[PDB]
């Protein structure tokens, strides 16, 4: 990659759906070459794909969880714990941290049933779970997280 | 929105570079409704827009944080201290919750340098600012926000 | 429901012993009409009953607590340890609460000893416990849970 | 009071709409007896009122809330934030506890806006508030405070 | 007992080497009175002993300590975990608590080492024992439990 | 010190009221020598005085609290907060710890509301108090405090 | 050991590679003597050895890690535990400290791999570990454990 | 720096005081290239001095303590605060970290009063601290930060 890539990208990042001759014309250089630049990004994994972006709120989830889940110590507990808990729906944020040293969990859901139904009854019954702690999102001030270059 | 537009959007969420003949193939409709359908979604706000998905490694974030921010309480310095946090470089999630009653602040760095300059340092100086955790992410087991229809 | 149910239940959630004139007279609207309203709003559950509210100190119930109760986790320890935790004389409030993601207990008794012997013994010896947390009340500034309608 | 009393008081504590008649034959005593007791009870406090028991989710009370709050020390700024909290709509509960040392507030809701707005919006510019944290109520196991009487 | 009685324990709580003259001509009593409510007193377990005041620097006890003990909970459990508290070497108090819901003990050693040896390494072998948070007092303000009427 | 006097000291700390015959019987030595080295502890600090050990029950101290107090940092804030509680009635026992590194405070008395009144309302109009935690003793297993010679 | 011992040490623990000459002119004492007394601390084990102060960014130890080690308890757990943790490679202090009554673990590698693979991935596997919470040190302002006389 | 260097450190950080014939002999290099080397790397920086390891005991360093420090926010608070840690004697090292999201103290006295009057007393006056909590090291189970290459 060179300052050009992060040209592009910084573009695409906001907006995928501008045209060769749009981002040519921003970016001052030949459409043929832009066309190469960005199937090269793609081809080496820099960009892994396009997304439509989707307003939550439309699907009605307004029930925006972050949950923090220390796990049960003991062989292989927290391998086995993060991939059972970002298989859970809803579910579409999971880290592992240093400091509280558990896992963080972000979830999305219609209604509170919905959230005690699909993730805190399910995160209850597992094995390797030792405590869980809920935060209830009542306000998202931001979140875009396909702002990789500021 | 309807069952249609539902399966229309489970498709773009994932991948929104699909032609309208490869979508309207694979949701049995004519190419020309589908077309009508997303330019409907758009202008209706529920498809706010298209991103290029790309990968932090490849822009070499490293340094991921996950923040808790105690604001002083006092006129108004709740909402002024959100969008303070919101604008600094390097955060793309912000979350007001309850249970801590604080601020959840997501934010990406290529070093821990960068991360003290550009976060640390800066807000240990905002004035509605009473104590910050900061959790070091060492493993991203999932991070697929982008998938709100599962 | 409409506005006037609103009105009739705003005035029986704090005296239910008026007379039908008098709230026929005060709602204006036809005693006949009034009963009618009321005796829909009982079939439908919207007032489930009629009690005495009757003063704690006069039955000399100074021990008042409230208690924070970890379950610990495993399959349906959490659904059995609540339905356990209602049960126990003395008890009047058994809520599962998100943050601390556990179950709050409020109950009144006499003595710190009937406390003890009626409560907390009792609480320690429940399997699916974890640990419990009781503040004692020292003071209770409002208690008016009758009032739904503000 | 003598047991006779507590007999009466069982009873009117579970359902104060029953009859002389029926109470009469229940505690098998005079029926003028038993409404001059009645009297006595209410003229001394004991039975300070009759409350319709309404069903919250008749009125959508679904955002349900236990909050703690810690107030700034200083002269008269507990007894002072005891009174400003009791006096927030939808307010039913505040005790000042030991342990925590501070007050435990119980509230409903329809909604997480109606929430923000009416309670926690207020409550963070309340001076004498030093931190709050909330317990978002998901299951309400048992809330039956009209029954003193075990 | 009586005021009488009151400034007789107030005296001796303070001093129990006055002489019956000496404390007679002070209350203003017959010293045959005094002697016989002293004896009363004593008799009926108002007064249960007379001890001499130690110094506990001329013990070189130096390495006071507060200890709070979380017992596992159980089928008496915390009954027994009490008694095992109270009768392990220079721990002279023990207090089962509400708030922690635990235990609080009170030790004094003459070093770190005899501390660790006979206390701290004891306490953590015991089964009922979940976690112990030991304080180190490093000032002693004050320390009269014998100072009953003040 | 020697051998001896501590024998001698681990009697008095029992009982006090014993009679040099019966103790010189004991320790198998000289009457008037035993009285010398008892007058010699008292000159020399060992013994610092004779006490009546009195049942708090007998004086009604019902409410026992233990209360962790946060002096607020600044100048002398730490010494000079020390000894207003130390001075505070019914409070028999102040300390300065490590770990919480704030002050352990034990107290005694007959009801809530002496307890409210005299204890903590004046602890939280106290300056230099930042916060405190009280925990009520519901059970003394063990108060010996007077047994320094195990 | 003596004044001279100190001041001859005072200066070996900041710089080792002095001559006699040099040494023995600023302490004003026989180089014979100066070398006597330096062989004497060593055979006394006062003084245990000289190392080369390496400074660790050289050798690219950018993650340094604090980390505070719960152990279960029971027989032995903590002495087996203490091992453990001293055994692993990177860490270079261990202690175990009274508060919170656990082990505080001081650990440096080259990166955050190096550190979940060879620190943090293997104590989640040691039995006697309750918990761990680790703290990402991001800045040294002072690391001189050889300074021991100031 | 090559494996060769590697091998020299790996020896210097043990035992400084070898010969370079030892050393070179050891390592299987000329010894004027190894004399050579170690130039290097002390002109590089890698190699920054040869100290005289103590053991503290013999220094009657008994009070050993690990202090956390959280800083007031505000305008260079942090930095000041650092600063102003490192240079109280008895404190060896001080280190900024992420989680608590404060300061960590090392620090040694000979008793509790020097660590009282040196240590704690001094902090306890800075402006920048809002809290402080001290661990009492009750046992060194290793202390090698000599060790960088393991
Ligand atoms: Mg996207
Ligand atoms: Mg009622
Ligand atoms: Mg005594
Ligand atoms: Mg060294």
């Amino acid at each position: 990659m060179d300052e050009i890539d992060l040209r592009i990208l910084k573009i695409l990042q906001y907006n995928a759906k501008y045209s060769l001759d749009e981002i040519a014309r921003e970016i001052r250089i030949p459409k043929s070459t832009l066309s190469y630049r960005i199937k090269k990004l793609e081809k080496d994994g820099v960009i892994k794909g396009y997304y439509a972006y989707i307003n939550p709120a439309s699907l009605n989830l307004d029930y925006i969880v972050i949950t923090s889940v220390k796990a049960k110590y003991g062989k292989n507990a927290h391998v086995e714990l993060g991939n059972k808990l970002a298989q859970i729906p809803g579910v579409w944020g999971v880290y592992f941290v240093l400091g509280d040293n558990d896992f963080i969990v972000m979830a999305r859901y219609k209604t509170r049933e919905e959230f005690m139904e699909k993730f805190l009854e399910r995160v209850m019954s597992i094995p390797e779970v030792e405590r869980t702690s809920t935060q209830v999102v009542v306000k998202i001030i931001k979140e875009s997280p396909n702002i990789v270059i500021f």
